[PDB]
């Protein structure tokens, strides 16, 4: 699909069964969801952005069906306003910026 | 051009006769530059990002000539990590993703 930027780029996306909403976010290295249960070992550690950093676990080759396309990777958990989809798995279901 | 997201989404931009490098953000509803000074009025605002809120300074009708692309809009100005074009502009140069 085209999405265009006029709206915020929210797509639905299923990740252990749960449906969430989340940003396709190309400023964004990394995914990350707001508190849930995910499966498999997982490391505290602490990402930053605009204004401060925050505490999250991040938990290795996770599954997530993005607006109908299935992607691996790295997803941390915790505060964040907003769950974001980053380059890490943005990439593999091949997104681009085009203009 | 299309652009990838394998590494960051990083452009030439021209702005106020200064070049800089800015991430083509698209979870970003807002375009912020690190400090530098600029033409009109301002007025001082709140945003507020991942883990936190930095006080900017707020400017409107900024022209900004992103890699090749103008674009008039607000930009604003503080202690950002990264220099961000927002969807604010990125939706006049006609940026979209596809996947
Ligand atoms: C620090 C920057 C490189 C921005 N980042 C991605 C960006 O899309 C965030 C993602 C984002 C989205 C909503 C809320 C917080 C963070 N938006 C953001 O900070 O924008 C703010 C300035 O413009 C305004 O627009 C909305 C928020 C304001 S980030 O959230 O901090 C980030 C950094 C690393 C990872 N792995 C994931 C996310």
């Amino acid at each position: 699909p085209q999405i265009t930027l006029w709206k915020r780029p929210l797509v639905t996306v299923k990740i252990e069964g749960q449906l969430k909403e989340a940003l396709l976010d190309t400023g964004a290295d990394d995914t990350i969801f707001e508190e849930m249960n995910l499966p498999g070992r997982w490391k505290p550690i602490i990402i930053g952005g605009i204004g401060g950093f925050i505490k999250v676990r991040q938990y290795d080759q996770i599954l997530i069906e993005i607006c109908g396309h299935k992607a691996i990777g790295t997803v941390l958990v915790g505060p964040t306003p907003f769950n974001v989809i980053g380059r890490n798995l943005l990439t593999q279901i091949g997104c681009t910026l085009n203009f």
